[PDB]
């Protein structure tokens, strides 16, 4: 085998612990080298004389290029030192440690995992692990309010079409109101983007963040959300900027008076007094030359400590977790005291973080418990909108993201079709609702946190921001309930089957000419298999089921009856038709 | 090439900054594979169409398997994104990114290193960069006071052969006694194994964090130490024994008396209660099943404040840093506190831990300076003195250690040659001193922080532990003087050798059939070149030197003066001769 493809560290994604007795541990080789893993381990001060454990790594998926083998060791020691035993496809076997590659074990070395403290063991809260989330977009979600629109706030209509500086009075008494709504899709929480007082339209640029901006609403109403949601069984997720401030914020405005003489002049990066200009700025600002938006010396424990003030404040409010922005450019040792303030206040409070590119370094479980999976979807963009890529790209594509973090993160990311600064997935769709719907039947069957556009389940569409932005479509006529059943059907499937939310993923299928993909989600003894034919024709397949699993199955969607015969299930799927195949058990 | 053989990450190792707007990356690739590359970066938000800045990676060295590149990325933002440009032998273009590889530069994606925050970036002592340890075993390196000699302390003499049991009186005023001893010598700090309170002998069992055990000294002696070696130019390392406590510490003595109702009960791990009895253990433990240390519970907020105090209270005692027993089992967390308290007590403090895997967990710049180089110590070992492995495999096993950790790591590892815990390094050459300098010669010219064992700079052998803890020859007569001048000859040169103390390090040439090996150290403009005739044979060896680097050298040991010609060095030397070349800038 090809030696130097192979790959392994006793760390982060490919060496972490999933409870303080268990280490997973992965390994990669480039596709199709390595026919046999396994791993040979015992505790670190165990005799060179002992017999060591034996550990067979199952091929846990393979992507464009590698294979992932996948094992579970069991060390009741808490410490562990192992080797792995690769076998080729022509039988040549071959040890690999810490020390290299060789035919003898001794001259291997081994990997070693120190010690397995619990206080490491990543952990996530359990009501995220199977939540169904929505995005409000306070803004144009509903208007419940119209004394506290802002000035010249245009008609609430479907013909409406959005301009950067429109206005159409969205706030959180409408959200209220409008629970009832929510609650009948299914949804488990709300994610808000920001809505602290803010004098632009976006409100990224805080004024002040103990303040519901007065467009919105109060704190004594957003206290009421805050209640009415919890008992309909739905969680407030807030979005929190604190990678940079408005330049309303109380400690910039002081600046800008006293220049060089504020007490806060430190809190904030400057180069030199006086301090502004239109387009130009000597202050460091988010982006490039923002002059609304100077950036935070979180750095600075004052700064800390006022931001973490502020995180104190809003869970006192009953708030259930945070949606982070622009969180890779605040340091990390803020995000490890943030997730124990965070956590020490509310163990089932959520972090997520939005960082678009590898965010492992803060998915260890010392920062954040997971962030929005845009590879997801980048991955079901080009598979079901666009068609730019086949089945077995898509699978490659989805495996090798699955790969990225540990376990506890990949289970809870976020996976969204589309946001306030994309195009409605519709839309990527052309309009077609078939596509549309065959994405939402993959978003909700697969591994991750399904995270809801408001408006994408009535049918909604739009081009990207500020088209996306369209005001809420109320009207029961003009709403897609047809679409709105199919979610809420899925959204009660997702509830009802463990597998969908607490089971591991598995490609069961993958052919690029029919572009028919199916996967498994399994959970103990259930496997519930999901058939997607992306194809405006009728398609006709045969999948491998070795009797171990079953042999009969039912599509939860239409209550048929399937059987394999001898191994093998024979599906006829209608165009762009999705089957859920539960095994019951 | 094999692109699956192809590595980089916006992180750890491979990507990390050198200062605010300076980030270093590095890219492993199958040796051979890649000829040249480059790499094409920008700051985060720059437009698409803004023309992309060009750094080329020069080959930074190649292991066994793999070649290693090395860039320094100018980013004045703090934030850059960049993709690698891969040429091959046959001139293939191939662009790497964090989206994968293509012939096309944007279907590559780019890697992301968010932010520089100048709190990341990885700093070390200044003194620790240019310093010289000296090992002291405070039982046999000078009894000054045999007042507090333990009964049954036997004769120092050079023909003594210690036994387990043993004892020879050494204490810190024996230390004070020979000062000038070990000043003449010219290291620059003393580290200390434990010296605190216990009833063993060796004192891993800790009995009282706070108290100097009676047969070593007192307070009083030990403040005199500090200052008095303080003035000599020499700093004061102590063992911290973190992991676990001895039975007779305070916390533990009242779990095995009060048991259940023992306020200390959680500052351990306990299985069940009665707490213990002979031949029985009920609670966690260095190692397996050692009564006398019992484990602490460092995720315990109360033992760490515990464990925090003993530190402020020998760092008042004016200590200069701390090199930790078993580090790999106490959490991170702690370990990333304790560096906060030090480094605010004392910014010059320095914290070596000593873990026998990769470290990169602990050496990312959040927890510790450095930690032992038991690779150097092997390679070295094998090359030098065993003779199992040739010139080109010890220039692979080099490289390899130098290319797992940060930079501001590697510079400051500990390269010890041996401990009291291994035979005397002049044993393991079978007691030839042409082969012992020869080593020395290395290991005080190379990357690194030179660790002397105690005697070892006057010719003292012996087997392993406890024979290479034998008392130190104080008698002018049996001490191998020529060596003793070897040493402080080398110390010397390292000492005004900017490059051999804060330079990289580049292999120059390695010949499996000669055994020659060659390296140069770089800063700036000054170059020393390190060339190691490790063979009983008067060898000529060409070595390359293009212009551009110097056309005449100085050798620092001889005061002989070389001159290449035509870009070639002609060098001829005696067996087992190293030659230290100076470029003269
Ligand atoms: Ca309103
Ligand atoms: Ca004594």
């Amino acid at each position: 085998m090809l030696l130097e493809a192979i790959f392994h560290e006793a760390k982060g994604s490919y060496a972490y612990p999933i409870s303080e007795t268990q280490l997973r541990v992965r390994l990669r080789a480039k596709k199709g080298d390595v026919v046999r893993c396994e791993v040979l381990y015992a505790d670190r001060y165990a005799s060179p004389e002992e017999e060591l454990a034996h550990a067979l790594a199952g091929k846990a998926g393979s992507d464009e290029r590698f294979d992932y083998f996948e094992a579970l060791l069991e060390c009741s020691t808490k410490r562990v030192k192992y080797v792995f035993l690769l076998t080729g496809p022509q039988g040549e076997a071959v040890y690999f440690g810490e020390t290299g590659f060789s035919a003898e074990r001794s001259k291997a070395g081994v990997f070693q995992y120190a010690y397995i403290h619990r206080s490491e063991v990543f952990t996530t809260p359990e009501w995220a692990k199977e939540a169904v989330i929505y995005q409000i977009f306070p803004e144009r979600f509903a208007n419940g309010d119209p004394s506290n629109d802002p000035p010249g706030t245009e008609q609430w209509a479907k013909d409406a079409r959005p301009r950067h500086d429109s206005f159409y009075g969205g706030d959180l008494k409408g959200v209220i109101d409008r629970l009832p709504y929510l609650e009948e899709l299914g949804v488990t929480a709300l994610y808000f983007t920001p809505i602290f007082a803010s004098p632009s339209h976006h409100k990224y640029d805080t004024a002040d963040y103990l303040a519901i901006d007065p467009q919105f609403g109060d704190l004594p109403t957003f206290r009421r959300l805050v209640d009415e949601a919890h008992r309909r069984g739905i969680k407030i997720i807030l979005d929190a900027v604190f990678n940079h401030a408005g330049d309303q914020f109380f400690a910039f405005r002081d600046v800008l008076q006293k220049g060089e003489q504020s007490r806060y002049k430190d809190w904030f990066f400057i180069e030199d007094f006086p301090v502004s200009k239109t387009s130009r700025t000597n202050y460091e600002t988010f982006a490039v030359q923002v002059p609304a938006m100077p950036k935070l010396r979180t750095e600075n424990p004052e700064v800390k400590e006022y931001l973490f003030d502020v995180a104190r404040f809003w869970m006192e409010q009953g708030i259930d977790g945070w949606r982070l922005d622009v969180a890779n450019e605040v340091d990390h040792a803020f995000w490890r005291e943030f997730r124990r303030l965070v956590k020490s206040l509310n163990p089932d409070a959520l972090i997520v973080g939005e960082i678009w590119h590898d965010a492992s370094g803060w998915l260890m479980g010392d920062q954040f418990d997971s962030v929005m999976n845009y590879l997801f979807r980048e991955s079901v963009i080009r598979f079901f909108a666009t068609g730019e890529i086949h089945a077995e790209r898509f699978d490659a594509e989805l495996t090798r993201a699955r790969m990225l973090y540990p376990e506890q993160a990949a289970q809870g990311l976020w996976n969204l079709l589309d946001s306030h600064d994309t195009e409605r997935f519709l839309t990527s769709c052309g309009g077609n609702e078939a596509k549309f719907r065959l994405a939402v039947l993959f978003q909700m069957t697969y591994l991750g946190t399904p995270l809801i556009y408001y408006g994408d389940e009535i049918g909604m569409a739009g081009a990207t921001d500020p088209d996306c932005r369209r005001p809420m479509i109320w009207e029961e006529k003009e709403q897609n309930r047809g679409l709105f059943e199919f979610y809420k059907e899925l959204i009660r499937l997702r509830h009802r089957l463990a597998s969908l939310t607490r089971g591991n993923v598995r490609s069961w299928h993958a052919d690029k000419q029919a572009n028919l993909y199916a996967f498994v989600r399994t959970v103990q003894d259930q496997h519930v298999g999901v058939v997607l034919n992306n194809r405006g024709e009728k398609q006709t397949v045969l999948l491998q089921v070795p009797e171990s699993g079953g042999k009969t199955w039912l599509d939860c969607l239409t209550g048929e009856e399937v059987h394999g015969k001898q191994g093998q299930l024979k599906l006829t799927l209608r165009p762009y038709q999705g089957m859920i195949l539960w095994n019951g058990r």
